[PDB]
Formats: C-alpha cells, sequence, structure tokens
RNA sequence: AAGGAGUCUAACAUAUGUGCAAGUUAUUGGGAUAUAAACCUAAUAGCGUAAUUAACUUGACUAAUAAUGGGAUUAGUUUUU
RNA sequence: CUAACUGGAACGUACCUUGAGCAUAUAUGCUGUGACCCGAAAGAUGGUGAACUAUACUUGAUCAGGUUGAAGUCAGGGGAAACCCUGAUGGAAGACCGAAACAGUUCUGACGUGCAAAUCGAUUGUCAGAAUUGAGUAUAGGGGCGAAAGACCAAUCGAACCAUCUAGUAGCUGGUUCCUUCCGAAGUUUCCCUCAGGAUAGCUGGUGCAUAUAAAUAAUCUUAUCUGGUAAAG
RNA sequence: AUAUGAAGAUCAAGGUUAUGAUAUAAAUGUCCCAGUGGGCCACUUUUGGUAAGCAGAACUGGCGCUGUGGGAUGAACCAAA
RNA sequence: GGUACAAUGGUAUGCGUAGAAGUGUUUGGCGUAAGCCUGCAUGGAGCUGCCAUUGGUACAGAUCUUGGUGGAUAGUAGCAAAUAAUCGAAUGAGAGCCUUGGAGGACUGAAGUGGAGAAGGGUUUCGUGUGAACAGUGGUUGAUCACGAGUUAGUCGGUCCUAAGUUCAAGGCGAAAGCGAAAAUUUUCAAGUAAAACAUAAUUUUGAACGAAAGGGAAUACGGUUCCAAUUCCGUAACCUG
RNA sequence: UAUCGGAAGAGUUUUCUUUUCUGUUUUAUAGCCGUACUACCAUGGAAGUCUUUCGCAGAGAGAUAUGGUAGAUGGGCUAGAAGAGCAUGACAUAUACUGUUGUGUCGAUAUUUUCUCCUCGGACCUUGAAAAUUUAUGGUGGGGACACGCAAACUUCUCAACAGGCCGUACCAAUAUCCGCAGCUGGUCUCCAAGGUGAAGAGUCUCUAGUCGAUAGAAUAAUGUAGGUAAGGGAAGUCGGC
RNA sequence: AAAGCAUUGUGAUGGCCCUAGCGGGUGUUGACACAAUGUGAUUUCUGCCCAGUGCUCUGAAUGUCAAAGUGAAGAAAUUCAAGUAAGCGCGGGUCAACGGCGGGAGUAACUAUGACUCUCUUAAGGUAGCCAAAUGCCUCGUCAUCUAAUUAGUGACGCGCAUGAAUGGAUUAACGAGAUUCCUACUGUCCCUAUCUACUAUCUAGCGAAACCACAGCCAAGGGAACGGGCUUGGAAUAAUUAGCGGGGAAAGAAGACCCUUUUGAGCUUGACUCUAAUCUGGCAGUGUAAGGAGACAUAAGAGGUGUAGAAUAAGUGGGAG
RNA sequence: GUAUCAUGAUGCAAGCUUCUUGAUCAAAGUAUCACGAGUACUCAGGUAUGAUCCAAUUCAAGGACAUUGCCAGGUAGGGAGUUUGACUGGGGCGGUACAUCUCUCAAAUAAUAACGGAGGUGUCCCAAGGCCAGCUCAGUGCGGACAGAAACCACACAUAGAGCAAAAGGGCAAAUGCUGACUUGAUCUCGGUGUUCAGUACACACAGGGACAGCAAAAGCUCGGCCUAUCGAUCCUUUUGGUUUAAAGAGUUUUUAACAAGAGGUGUCAGAAAAGUUACCAUAGGGAUAACUGGCUUGUGGCGGCCAAGCGUUCAUAGCGACGUCGCUUUUUGAUCCUUCGAUGUCGGCUCUUCCUAUCAUUGUGAAGCAAAAUUCACCAAGCGUUGGAUUGUUCACCCAUGCAAGGGAACGUGAGCUGGGUUUAGACCGUCGUGAGACAGGUUAGUUUUACCCUACUAAUGACAAAACGUUGUUGCGACAGCAUUCCUGCGUAGUACGAGAGGAACCCGCAGGUACGGACCAAUGGCACAAUACUUGUUCGAGCGAACAGUGGUAUGACGCUACGUCCGUUGGAUUAUGCCUGAA
C-alpha cells in the first residue's frame, strides 16, 4: 500500500479541528429585518475585543430590538477607526460614514467596503480578515448587479441589495513583521489549528507521502499534478496553470 | 518412565478367496416375528448379456450341424492303425 | 415416374467371430479427503486495546541562587542649530551560569545466568522555555499519530493484539516403533516454467501359468560371409 | 500373349539333424509392482584447463549396498565375497 | 513365516484368597531369534491356552510430548550499592539481627530515610497467641500463621455545576448490526401563571442526560479522650440550610 | 527564625564562664476602635509649573493644599479565656479511686527565601474558561397604609422552637503494603520544611524526628571494581589527549 | 523543525480533505484567509533551456471517437451507415514544474599558450561563483605552509572521473555533549612501573542456584569428510584435591539476520499484468409552462405543368359519339 | 411637495429614529354599547379605533438546470491482487550451448558430454519445380585489325580442378551442370515404414495401392526443390467441403452447431497471460551454492643447478652472464568447491610465547681484479639481537633519527585477551546512475563487542591407602631425569704503528676501563607510596578551655617500619668436534 497521507488526515477530524474555545462568538452583521430594508437602526459600540485566532479586532454593538423589548448585542468585524462609544447606523437609509452598514446600491462607486455579503442577506461574507477590504467598481443601474473588487483582484458581480461596512478593516497590516521566532509561530497558531511545524513530505518516506523516499532527497517526478488525481496523490502543486518565478506584470486590472 | 507417527473413507485396478452363473446383486422399502440381529419377499434399478457413429441412420454370413472360419504349433482321449 | 432393396472393393475400429459375468472379502497400487507424524513467513473474517507511548483538547500543578543589562526615564556637560557625549536609573531577551525537575553525551566505565528483559556510577545537555507535569477527554489497525526515525500505538510494529477460518499449504528439513528366512536395485532415456521435483522407459519383487516314476531352443568360441576408416601408413 | 512366371495349396523321394561347449530350468503374462532417476573410484582411450584430491565423456571392472585376509593406517588397491 | 499387546465370537466339564494381574530376582530352563515357561520373594481379585475375526497393536532418536531425576555442586556461582555498630541485661530450648528495654558511637540532615495525602492496594491496621512453612543467614519477632477486634460527620469529601467531550432522542441512512452518525433530530417538539376578554391570552425549538474525590460550589473550631477512630467521639464555644 | 532583658527550672563547674539550655501559649466565632494603600467628595484655582515613585505616574477633562467618605485590606483592646484550657514548674496525698501554691512578662530584628493582602507594571501576529448560584437597580401595573389609634409586617432587624437523610473514612503510600513474575538499587501526582557556613532550597556539618534494615566472622593472596599519590620527562601513548 | 523566501489552488452551488450511506472537517472560516508544496536566518546573488515528461489553456475543431438516439436493407434476429461527449492527437503557455546545460581542427618573432578563424551539431551547450571540498577515479595530484620527519591540516592552482545557482550557488557574526587539525596549559596516556585504601575474591558458619552434558577428556606423526580425545604407530600412564588461568574442547548461546535455492512470503516503487474507489464526460429518468425563430412533414386548399402532328401548346384526358 | 396645471388633470417624490455611550416592553386618548350594587350614591367591562385596505406564497436567490438514480466512455500506483523463465564451474552480468543443420570431437557399426572447436537456419523459388533433346565446365596453349593484363571470333588440350538458392559434407559429365521445347505431379486419396523415439506426437523423408494429368517416338515410374536443415498441439477464430447431419412437439427459410481438410501461434520452439526494488525485511532449506580458515593446484612473482654468446684494459666463470634448459617455492595471487550455512566470531594494531632458515649482524672460516681501510662472493652456522618517531585503520614501500650493524617468514598465531580505527545492519549527507522505490565493489559522519563456576592444558598449592630391595616417626644426604642464560657494543693502551709514493690506516691479537639489553637478588644510601603517627588549618558540634569528633582519607605538610626502581650488588665452564687449515701416507 503505503499509509494515509498527511493532507488525508485533516479532513477526518481529530487532532486537525479548529481549536474555538476561547473565541469570543461568530462574528456578523445583523440580519435583514425592516429597519434594514426601510430606513435604519442605530447601534453603540459598547467595546472593541480581541477574537483569538483572528487578526482582526472584534466590536461588540448594541442595538435594541425592534419587536421584543431586550438588548440585541452584535458582534461585528471592527473598521479602522470604530472606537467605543461610537454609533453605528445599519439600513437602507444609513448615511455614508464609517462604519455604518448600508446597500450597496446606496454608495457612490470607487467607495472602499468590508463585510460584504456574498448572496444577500447572509451577514457579511466577503472581505473581513486585517487590513483588507473591497471597493464599489460600478453599479448596473438596473438589472441591479453592482460589480465589486475584490482583495484577491479578482473581480466580481454581486446584487445590489446587500450590506458591507464602510471602510478598512482594522488591525492592518500585521502581516508585515517578521514572527522571527519559530515559539512565536507557534502562539500564533495553537489558537488556530494544528497546521503543523510543516513537515516537508520529500524529507518522509514513501509510504507517507509521493514525494518521499529516495537516498537523495527529492521530489523525483513532476510536483504539479492534475486537478481530479483524487488524494492521497493531490500534492505538490495543484492543477498549476504556470510556476516559476514571475518575471511580468499580471495584476489584472 | 509413560505417550508418540502409513489410518479411515469414496472410487477404480490387478490378484486371490467364496457363492451363484446368462446371469447376478434382498439391503431403498415391505413383510414375518424372538430383537439395531436373523428370516421372507414384490416391483424396480445397477452392472452384464451389442456394438458403432459427430450425428442421422444402422447393427454382427445361408453352424437347425463348424469356439474365431481356415492354417500352423499343438498336453490329453476305450481314441485309431 | 415418386420411392425402398440389391453388386464389387479398400481402409479404419476400445466392435464381432456362440456368452462370463455379477455380488462379496482380503492384500496391493493410483487418486481425492488433515491423508504417515511434526513444522512455516503468509492470507481472510469478526473483535480488543491510547494503564505504555504519540498528538490534540479541557482543567490543574510546579521550576534555588546568581550573571548580564535592551527600550523608557532623570541629571549633567558641549554645540548657532541639527543633535551629540558622560553618569545614573530601569530591568527587557525562545540571553547566560547553575539547584530542583526533565533529559541521555562520553567513559564505547560498572553490571552483562543483573538490583534491572535498559539498570548503576561518574561526566555531560537544558533549566522561565516551541519548558515539565497530573487527572479528564479525543484519535484504533491497511487505521491512528508523528518538529519524520518507518518512529510510536501496553517488554509486540515496514501493518498491534486476540479468537476463528485452520490439523491453511510445503517439489523442503526431521522422525517414523518386533524377529528370522528368501530375492535384490537405481543414479540412465525421453519429456515437462522442468534443473532439491515428477511422469516415462529401464533396473526389482511378488504372483502365476504353458511346457517332471529331441531335430525344444537359447547364449561366449570355430567356420562362411558382409560391414568399418581408428591405430599404423602417406 | 505362359491360367512354365511369382507366391500359395497338395501328393511324391530323401541313412546318421548337419561346428564346439553349456543348460544357472528356460517360455510367457499380469501387479506397469516397490525403490531409483545427486552418484563416485580405477586401468585404457579422451576433451577442456598452466595445473588440480579440477571439469567433461567412451569401455569394462569396482565402492555405494560388504564383512573378512594383505597394503602400519585407509570407500575403491591386491586376494577373496 | 514367526513372535509381543488389547479386544470380540467360540472353545478348554481351563486356573484363582490353599493367593489372580503386576513387580522384584545369582531359581532352573527352552527357543537361531522376537519371546516363553518355571521357582522363590512381595502383592491382594481377577486372569490365561486354543480356533476365528480384529484393532487407537510393538519405540532410542522427532532441538518429540508430559513428568521425574543425575552430575555440575553443599561448592573459586553466589548471598559485597545506600558509612556502623559495640557493651551489658532480661526473655528463651536456642539470640548479632527483626525481640525488647538501657547505655553508647554513628547516619538520613531536612529538596529527609521526618510528618501527611492523591492514584493504586484491600485488612496489610491493632491487641493477644504462635508451630511448620515464608522473611534467599538466624528469628523468641513479623506486612507470616491462629484468634479477637477496629473505620462514627448537617460543617471534611462525595453527592450539586458545567468544561473538553459523551451517551441516547427520528431528519435521516444502512440488508441489518448499527452508524469507530452526532444525530441537533422532531405536528403544538420549550416556558409562563394572587392565571383573563369578538383566540382564554402575552413569550420561547440547540431536544435530553452524563462527564472534575485538583476547576466552580452553603456552614467549625479548640481542648480532651483510644490497644485500635477522629475538623466525625467527649466537653466547650460557634455556624449554615430549611 | 534570631537578639536583648525579667520570672521558673535544667545542664557544665579542677579551672573558667552575671554562663549554656528549655519552655515563657491563646482557635473558630464575634463586638469595638484604629491603618497599609487606593479611589472618591467638598473648598479652591496652579507657569517662576508643581505633587510624586525603587520605577513612572499624575493635573485647567481641575494639581498642591486643608477637611471629609469608602474599602474595618491585612492588625491591636474586649468577649470566648472559668488566675480557663494548655504547657513549664514548687510541694502534698500509698492502688488507699486526689486536692494545691505559683508562673505564663517586656522590648526590638530581618525574613528577596515562606504564605497571604494590597499596589503598580511588563511580554504577546499568544490577550489568558463556562454554568448552577447570588445581588443591586430600573420599569409598568398591582399590592399595603387610614389616628384621636388599633396596628403591623414571605418582615433584607433581634431572638426562640425543631430538623439535617445516603455513601467513603482503618492502614500503607513504598529500599517491605502500589506496578515491574519477588520484601526487585527500577518506576509512580502533591503538602509542610530548623540551625551554622554561605550568593544560595548548593555542598559540608548539626537540632526536631527517624534509623542502624541491607548473611555474618576471620584474613587482607592474585585478578578485579571504586578511590589516591608518584622522581625525571611531558602525549614520545593512542585511530584519536580516550 | 524554524524564521525568512517563493510557487500553487480557491470569491463559496468554492478549494482541500473525510464518509458505506446519510452526511461532515477546515468553519465561531472568507484572500493580511484557508489549503497544497519546495527552499531554509541575515548578506550577496538566483545564468541559459519548454526538445523529452508533467501541468495548463473560452481555447484547434474533425484525425480519432462510447452508449443512447436517428436512417437504410431484411420475414425478423440483426448486419451495415451517417452524425457524434470528454479524453487523446494537433496548437499555445509555463522550469523558485520534473530535469538538462557539446565536440574537432588550425593559428602570436625561442619554445610554450591560444585573445582570433573555420566547422560539426543542441531545447539550451554549465553563466556568476566555487573546488582535489563531507563532492576528484587517477592520487599520498602539483606548489606553498605547518614538522626533525605529515597518505593528515590550512592557503592556493584547476580541460572539474562525476561542481554549480530556491534540484539553491557563494559566504557568514553569534550558537553547538557535531566532524577535523595545530599550538599552549596540564597530567601515570606513555617511558615503566610502584604503592596506599575500600569492597570483593579468599577461609569459615548458615543458606543455596543455573547454563551446559553421545561417551568422555595427555600428546606427536600418519591416514581419514582434506585440522582426532577415541583409529593406527609411537611417546608414555598413580589417588583425592585447593586457588588461579583463558591454549584448547573447530566451548556455550541462537533450525546463519550474509550468499544461493523454493514455480514460499511481505514492505515499497513504477504505466509490469489485470482491476478499483473517487473524479470528469455523454445519455435516460424525475421533468414541468411558455414564447420567438423552426427545417411548412403532414394536413384545410388552390391554380398553373408544353416532341414531326392536329383546332393550336390535350400536365394528363378516358368514359364519350352530343 | 416640484415641472405640468384655471381649482383640477397629470407624471415625479415622499408620508418618521443622525448634534451626544440616557431611557423605551405592560395604550393613553377618543369611538361604542355598557347607564349595573347603592339611591341619588363607593361604584364597570368589552369591541372598534389609535395601528388604512385587499390579496397570500415566510422571504431571498437559483430553477427544469444542479443534485440524485441507472448505463456509457475517459482518467486513475490514491488503493487492491498478482507476476517478474530456465540454463549457468556461486548468483547478477554476458550469452543461448533452449527448437534445429553440417564438419569435428568420437576412441574404424550405430550411440556418446562440456558456456569444447568451425560454421549455418527461421528464408528463397512459375523456375531455382516436372521432363525430353541438344550441349560441356575450371582453367591452359597457339592464334585473329582497332583490341592491351583482360572485350570478341575460332582451333587444340582439358577427371570435373567448374557449376548446382545450398552452411559444411557427400554426390553428379551424351548429368543433377549450360541452353532451348512443351509444361503444373508444388495434384487427389488411403494406409504403411524410416528418423527422433517412450519405439509417443508433430514434422521431415521414404516405399506402395487407387485415381487423374505432364513430358517423351517410346521405355520411362514426375506425389516439389540432387541428398542431409528451412518449423508448430488442445481451446478459439476462420475458409473450403459435402450438394450434408442435428437444435429432442412438427414443418419452412435465416441463424447457430457438428463433422472432413487447411490457415491464424505459441522461437522458453511438446506450446503460462506477466516489471522493478528491500540496507526495514520474513520463512522453509542448502555446505547440492558463494564470502574467510583448512586441503589440492600454480599459470604470476621470486630462489637455486647445467650449457657458455659474451661482459670484465688484457682474462668465458674474481665478480658476472644472453638464447635455451631442468627443478624448488603458494605465502601474495588466481583456479578449485572437498569439510563447515540447527553459525569454526570476519582486517589491523596492542600483548605474549614458541619455531623455521631462504644468514642482515656477530663467532669460526675459504675467496677476490684482498696493500691498509672499506667492501664483495661463498662455507659451517639459527646461540644472542634485529629499535624510537611523523603521516595513514592499514598491510608493504617511503620519511626523520639512533644505531658496530637495522634479515626474511611460520601456528589466516593470538576478539569468553583487549581495542574497535578499516570493513559491514538499521540514522544521515554529497557525487554519478535510476522515471521511481532504490544502487555504488565511490566518499563522509554516528552507531550494545555477552558467558568459564566444567574437562584438559598451564601455573602455583597440598598430598592418603597400598606397592613396597619391606614398621613407625624424625634428621642429614644422593642423582636419574626434566629445565637450562647471559649478551652484543664502546673508549684508552696497542698505534699514527704494521701497510702504503702519499692520502689514509689496522680501538689489530692481547691487556685495561665502562655501557646496552636481559637475568637473579637486594634495601645501607637516594628516589616513589603513607604509622589516616604528628603539626597546622576550613566548616560544624561538644557553655568555654584539650595530644575531641564528623566531612566514607576534610585538606595541606613532614613522615619511621615495610614494600619498592628511577638505585645498588652479582652474572660461568670443560669435552667430542662442524666449516677449514695440515701432518703422516698410499692405491
Amino acid at each position: 500500500m503505503g499509509r494515509v497521507i498527511r493532507a488525508q488526515r485533516k479532513g477526518a477530524g481529530s487532532v486537525f479541528k479548529a481549536h474555538v474555545k476561547k473565541r469570543k462568538g461568530a462574528a456578523k452583521l445583523r440580519s435583514l429585518d425592516f429597519a434594514e430594508r426601510s430606513g435604519y437602526i442605530r447601534g453603540v459600540v459598547k467595546d472593541i475585543i480581541h477574537d483569538p485566532g483572528r487578526g482582526a479586532p472584534l466590536a461588540v454593538v448594541h442595538f435594541r430590538d425592534p419587536y421584543r423589548y431586550k438588548i440585541r448585542k452584535e458582534l461585528f468585524i471592527a473598521p479602522e477607526g470604530m472606537h467605543t462609544g461610537q454609533f453605528v447606523y445599519c439600513g437602507r437609509k444609513a448615511t455614508l460614514q464609517i462604519g455604518n452598514v448600508m446597500p450597496l446600491s446606496q454608495m457612490p462607486e470607487g467607495t472602499i467596503i468590508c463585510n460584504l455579503e456574498e448572496k444577500t442577506g447572509d451577514r457579511g461574507r466577503l472581505a473581513r480578515t486585517s487590513g483588507n477590504y473591497a471597493t464599489v467598481i460600478a453599479h448596473n443601474q438596473d438589472t441591479k448587479k453592482t460589480r465589486v473588487k475584490l482583495p484577491s483582484g479578482a473581480k466580481k458581480v454581486v446584487p445590489s441589495a446587500n450590506r458591507a461596512m464602510v471602510g478598512i478593516v482594522a488591525g492592518g497590516g500585521r502581516i508585515d513583521k517578521p514572527i522571527l521566532k519559530a515559539g512565536r509561530a507557534y502562539h500564533k497558531y495553537k489558537v488556530k489549528r494544528n497546521s503543523w511545524p510543516k513537515v516537508r513530505g520529500v524529507a518522509m518516506n514513501p509510504v507517507e507521502h509521493p514525494h518521499g523516499g529516495g537516498n537523495h532527497q527529492h521530489i523525483g517526478k513532476a510536483s504539479t499534478v492534475k486537478r481530479g488525481t483524487s488524494a492521497g496523490r493531490k500534492v505538490g502543486l495543484i492543477a498549476a496553470r504556470r510556476t516559476g518565478r514571475i518575471r511580468g506584470g499580471k495584476g489584472d486590472s
């Protein structure tokens, strides 16, 4: 045979689950009730907090319930510049200021946004890491499909009734500090998951990896593998259009 | 010191024993009783008495009296001189 | 006319040429069954284990004494300015030395039918850390888990352990149990995925049977005849 | 062109079975019966190899399977089973 | 062809507590041989010759199997890590021990060889008695052996709460077992009432439970007491819950 | 823990030593008064800036200053406390089933080394549990209460009466109670923690406590195992200063 | 392992992975993320090659080309026939994908050497560097250094068996129970051994194993299965024992873990032979409702269709002889 | 409320929360019945409204596509199972000795082996088959213009010297060769035989019978190739063939089947369908089989003896010694496969002992082209000796040096003697190779070395009963036998002597004085070890004070006795006589 490789085991569960014990509670926008469609709803920021693992801060915002008699307590993903004690307005008639969240039709073009809904009403699925944003490229006024530009470079078409919060997200830009320290990546990852000290497959044994094995330590065959090559072979470069260093300008804009 | 390794069975072959012999073998059953034995027995069936041919067909000379017809080699026989 | 029968052959045959068989016993022999007895590395099915160890999670616990002296701060000097220079303060760092603890370098020391199926002694490594650790909890076998050695998963690991299939198979090693009498081998032939093995023929024995108060034949010489290209000869 | 060939089938006529020595009884079937299918040594002849207590063959005799006498000793030599 | 073993069918008007089988043996023999017959000694209730038919039928070997035993060897195997005991006394059958008490020299040296707990253990604790075996020497002692006893709570814990997680609940699925599912399944699947009016009327679905003698979590301390138990008994003074 | 005094005993005394030693105690619970530090409040208005820390830290968003509040953090007085009880100590009373007199007092160290309490910081692409449980506040209704006095109060106050079930609990916790086949130099989670030296929980030595348990005795050959020392030379040894 | 560096996939009806099936992990996720790999701090750089192989591309459409569907022949079975999906083939991209990176002659005033020329070829001919290296066979290379003496060390040199740039090249401070060399200090490592201590061993009293064993146990020579304790011939041969010893007993341990053989295995690899999960692709079903182009099949119908001749031009015209 | 509208038409917009970390939950109002106990009075709820109305599908994206169900193609070492020929002077590698043909081996019938030797086969052929007739070939000689070494024509000789698809062999002349003639017998059938052989198969040959045909006037006998090679089972598929047999209820046609004869193919050729690697490895065995020891063997090296071309001024052998020749030597080194695979520990070094002589040195000698010195050759000869280092794991060789002088080997001597550097398991790195797993006889680094207590042997220790040229128990002796030991160098004198033209020069013999190595003792001196004797001293402890203690010897210092070298003392003597030189003395 050979044994089940270390890529195939991460999907099975056990030691490869996410370390969600001290995480703070699933940040997402409000749900599109009636004030998010007819007018707006005022919220108050109560604290800014840190989700463990997630490098962007979160914000605890307190809305009132319009039908029940309690106080809703929403986790958001922090726009940079959001501070405690400030008001957040969510709705159709939100004014354009950070960090209001309003539908993507009530924005001008070129507006920088974060926490964008992929499909409408699904409470915040796009551009929500640390330092990242989307950009309203241009509406197509009827057919109602805004086009946005996403942090990949890629340029996607949304509808225009879904919501996004104005502003870049806070906590940017984390990734410029060197880690310097294996023990500081230990600490990075012990609140995330068991992506390891990633031992290289070329260092393993032929049982445990396609690349493992030889006397000298080499891949031995092409590292770009077919798309539907079906685990536990899909290692190396998964369906790679091209390789090598880019010597050229292929930003897609 | 005790234990410890060519067996049982199915099928066939040759050989020898035994019974009956164009036969043979009841042994699945049924009877009759005396006891898992022994006894009697119907109708079948197996094998044999007829083969050959892929098959379809066909099927072993006028011995009512010639052992295979004829020949050769032939133990024996009031044979027979 | 539609049809059947009739003539001569040759060749073939597990057939015929006036029945000899069937039932049963016993020995031998070939075959299939655990198959003379013992013996694998395997392979399948269903189970059992994370009390060791691995990793992860939850909740706890614990790590002398010193060394060194980063930013920040203070007071002085100096300079047109920019800003330098001296003292102190302070007490960072997967920093150092080392006790506990955790480890295992070297002696290739002791011991090596041991105190001990991994220990003893001395030297050494690390010691606030990607550190050590308890209980709970998760992951289970072509699976897990791995800072990766094919390591570890209960003294078991390049597929754990248990029970069954299973008396698995073995052209291979080993053993195969009373006496006397008589007869007495083979290591060659052909063929075989055959070369440590068969089947085959030869060599052996047993059991008969056909012929016992020549001119039947059969085997080494002489005779007759044919054959031969080696020694020698050239 | 011979129902003279050539084969065959019959009657005729033929002293003294037509070298030697032998007869372990020979003939013929069946169990295709068991074991065996590594051989090895020697004279003589041989091939390869520098050679070999090496490799490979022909011939007959041996050891294997065999004691005993001789070669001090010894599978095989000499003698004798 | 012959001989050993065990049986079955016949048979010997067989043998036997007046001594069968077995065993032992310088009793005497027979057989080429396997083996057989016999005397004596032990033994105490069964057994043999013949004809047939048999069978789990004969052992030196299998690094055979089970059991027992010998040398080696009463030992130049050995009982040498952790400093160390000695005097006198009593007991006793016997004393270097652990047996005791006295004196005395020493060690652990508190990061202990001191004093307590958690796992685990399960009566080992304690008193008296003690004989073999065990304590790799001894043993009058013992964690041994016999007998008798011993563990007391409103306050210490458990129990209660959840964690990581787990077991189940019919969406489901699978031939089923069961998912080495995690079901999150599921018409009102859950609450609420000094309980109502032209629906009584306001509200909520992640069901459920387990999982911490180290996390969370009400309340107690002292002095005394026993051969053996104490934040538990006794006395005293408090405290919590209802 | 250590110093120094007082009262009460003890130890040494040939010589010295107003010596050396020992003990010299006060639980939970609760009434009081105060304090370490921190925050706050009132007054008032700061540059000629000042208050302040080991450190920085703070102030026209109100410093210094003076007077108050809170946190009874963590302590002293009293109650428990019966010259209690306890402990040291002077007599008396035979097991004749018991009484008693005295003590228990001052001061002051430094514990970077223990435990707690409070403060103020730092490291971090690491930000450091959840639930029962409990309280305060706010809100609409609704509840009560009336003076010529009768009351009240699941009453967040004080006291009284009653009750508190189940199960564990002994002992060891390891050179002899557990795992390693064993009375096995192995392994196995914590708590307390004296003095002298000293930087020190080091090493060495000692007090409390504990133990002398490792078969003994004789002798001290070879070879060994562990430990020393060595003239002159100095790595010539050795694969290699092992 | 790491930090740094780079590449890859993925905007969610997604990527990756689990699952028998349902369904799940990442995911309390969202490109500064998740996942897949190589390289391995900094410094300095990272040459050329897309021929082979792998990966990749709306894209090349017709070489190949499945079932289903459609057409034809036959009484049917059925046989032929077109058009056919991915994949392949053809075309493009890509090397911090896998990997690779040449010879032969002739020439400069003594010789020597080859800046220069010609030519054969290749996808590209090994660049910057570096080197007898932990990588150089020859080999103990040659020169220097280090020593009295160096197959070692260090510095150079370079036609380099067989160096070479994220298959990373060249360096590099600090760091190291890593490998190596020299000098100092130091010593019993040595010359070259001696002695002292503890505990053994030892002797005793008590207690008491095991491994092992054909039989056993002095040799020399011979012969022998080619190295005897035993045989043959010699030499020779006296009990019972103690502590040592390590010649022998081809001593013990352990059915050689090396080699070979077995028509015995296992682990791993690869396009070995044959399969398979998953994936992609086409077809059918679930699978409906419409419009507009569809190729007007067929139908509700309609007219027109052209030899000599004759009334001419009857698509055709016979019933017909008014 | 804005364009647009004289007050309405009419599109467009809206009807309300954005200065500030407060708070909001439970309807007030009107509307409407209610107008009820009490007598004018304490004393009351519903619905609508506030909060417009009607629809209904909780909204939103997809949407007849996805997904799923079922077939089809493709991809797929992710995964499964399995296979990787034999032979073989070990296996891998090479090859094919594997099916076959000829010559030889092969020893005069036939048979006959090796990875013996020399080659051949897997085809070619409408003629190169069949048959008649005619013809003579290799070469050679004399000739014939161009024309010669050869062109062609022609004569004479030609035993095959040519030719025959033939690899070799046999064979062959009015042919089996060369040329023409017609031709299809390279046909159909049925057996039988030869070879190989088991007396099986195929296949190849043969000899016949039955046809039908070719050539020839005819006899003739043509059944492929002049002869010896040129090739292939079952199952399957596929033709030809009867003018067929069957499909099992019966006819008919298609289809299928069956039977006869071919073809399609198995080259491992009596005929599986088949790639690696394992250093992570397992099992059964094998001394039928390698790796080392032992045995035989010696081509290779060297060491000897004959002959004497010659070298050596002259001289063949003072010293050599060509071309030949005959031996010895295995250890290197091959060759071998006999013993060992239920295991003989596999290189070196260290240690330690013994043996050989193939003699380096020394003793005793003989010889030189020997004056002396130095050397060379040889003889008797194995007694003593044959060292210290640098580099390398080495082993030889080389280097520094000492040395009067620096010989060669044996028990593969020696791992329960050690060491563990080489080599050689699992870890690892580089170079080349490989697609890969992996390989390297290339480099590099790290990597458990077990047991004696048995018997001998050896070394030391005791030692009884008996037998006894004779008891017990002491004392003094004896020697058989076994062991066996000393050794080389130096310096003075000899002596600047002999010798030599000189230069150089006998450390000649002998005498003397020492040293090396080894041996056997010893301790007066000196050196080393510590009466744990004594002094001091650190820490602790004893109230202080001592020739107290503890710290497994606290540490330093001196240190008798004793042991001990690095010191001291001692270390021999006769006989037969080898090599050689002679005497006497012949045959």
